[PDB]
């Protein structure tokens, strides 16, 4: 089983060494037959990338002939290209897709899934919310079972931000320590709310099947006009949004701190919720690695 | 695809009614082919259960020769029986199992799964654990990372009783109501003495960890009226690579487990990647009776 790796940053390599870590005998028969980055297409597997062609994916993909794209590269908001095209492509080809790239499923899931079923092709795409934290995953095993309402807390550096001022902290000194820790950079894009409304949309889509796109989704961040207060996602089958929010002590939200995330899933029968921790390149890297042990199983 | 439902107590009879739901397209072809109890057997698919023919599993099985026995019989932590062999003997005939009954698992884990292994049998056993929240099926999500630790609350009677007893109600009271919901007998003693978290956590330990412990093997005590006051009492249940335990604990109001309440539970699963907890209800016929049906979907996917 041959794969392409698109995209050579942290999560890249994180995933290329857990490969390597012999993790699960159904990767025994598993290699990487290229690299490709904006730097061009190595067509080896090894540790450094260091291109041996020039091109682009279009081009690797077309060279290669892989069994599976695992897409790592980053998130192109604009218009979701060249992962979305490529992603149609492939699956037009009967090539699997595995990704933690959030932007072509944020703009355009129902487009590549209604594909990906008509051509009974699978995509995993665990590594976009949550990272390695089952979400994606965790509804595979709820089977049966209507979602009527998702809610949580998808972005690790609003929820760090939010708990200091629960526990006293000035919105102002809060995130000097975001940024202090490096979880901020202009902080503007990080405590937006925007990263939470792309994973929103993409558990609507896979768990509600609401077809919703990014531009559908009415969402804020967090600011000095705030006063315990959580930046909650949801979606149910009517909507789909991004607010800061009081949390009662009823809520089982209410303990999931610092850079944690969490989702709750309710079901008619019931309502479950997982936390985890939502970022980190080895973290994304795994939700790949989950599915393409789930794929190598059939369980996709 | 012929069932043969071993067990209809309650969660035998919503396991029934989710079956007639036609909650999945996979579970189209699915039959119940008989239903066996204490009472007998009764060769058909029933509401309600009057026994056919006097008789005992094994002759259900005979005589049915189903493709898949659902036990949801109530566990003989004595000897795993007549579960213990009927498993094996299901395994040797190429027959599927899906559990709820934990107690051939406490007490035959790697035994029966080595078979299991070598004559490529499926088992589900979400029931087991934590009723219809995923937990042996959420480390089914969790392939290629190594399980350190888990440390969870596993007994929604225990707990529910622990959540009032923490409200200023009496743990006679809180028994008394526990009783009168239907989590504890007039005899209560087995209800709360910890050893259904202590099979839940032997169950545990073996599918995740690898560490080959029985029932047995578990340091295990359970709840009284002579807890400590004036702190929140979990029934902690703990395995690592070294030891595997049950007991009552205070709990700290920044861990994850201090709002665990009623009959909710939860299992905080430490790996080489990350910590995770999942949540979810602990106790109640219908979600134990869904974590038997999550297994039967799986097994008509082949992802068991
Ligand atoms: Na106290």
């Amino acid at each position: 089983m041959k794969l392409l790796l698109f995209g050579y940053g942290n999560v890249g390599k994180a995933f290329r060494k857990l490969l390597h870590e012999k993790r699960s005998p159904e990767l025994n028969d598993v290699i990487i037959g290229g690299i490709v980055t904006r730097r061009g297409i190595m067509l080896q597997d090894k540790e450094d990338f260091t291109p041996d062609l020039e091109g682009d994916v279009f081009k690797a993909f077309e060279k290669i002939k892989p069994d599976i794209i695992v897409d790592v590269s980053s998130a192109n908001y604009n218009n979701g290209e060249p992962s979305l095209s490529l992603y149609k492509e492939a699956i037009k080809d009967g090539v699997n897709i595995i990704t933690t790239n959030k932007a072509p499923l944020a703009l355009a899931f129902n487009e590549i899934f209604s594909l990906a079923r008509s051509k009974g092709v699978k995509i995993g795409f665990q590594g976009t919310v949550m990272s390695g934290t089952p979400s994606i995953n965790l509804y595979r095993v709820l089977p049966g079972s209507r979602v009527i309402k998702i809610r949580g807390i998808l972005n690790g550096t609003t929820n760090f931000i939010l708990t200091l001022m629960n526990k006293g902290v000035s919105f102002e000194e809060a995130l000097k320590e975001a940024q202090r820790r490096g979880y901020a950079e202009d902080p503007t894009l990080d405590i937006n709310g925007f990263d939470a409304a792309a994973k929103i949309t993409i558990l609507a889509n896979f768990m509600i099947g609401n077809s919703v796109t990014i531009k559908d989704v009415k969402f804020e961040g967090i600011n000095r006009d705030l006063p315990k207060i959580k930046l909650i996602a949801y979606a149910d089958e009517k909507e789909v949004w991004v607010k800061p929010l009081p949390i009662s002590q009823d809520d089982p939200l209410y303990n999931v701190d610092g850079v944690e995330n969490a989702l709750e899933i309710t079901t008619d029968i019931q309502s479950i919720l997982i936390r985890g921790p939502g970022a980190g390149p080895v973290n994304a890297a795994y939700g790949a690695l989950s599915d393409l042990i789930l794929l190598k199983r059939d369980c996709l």
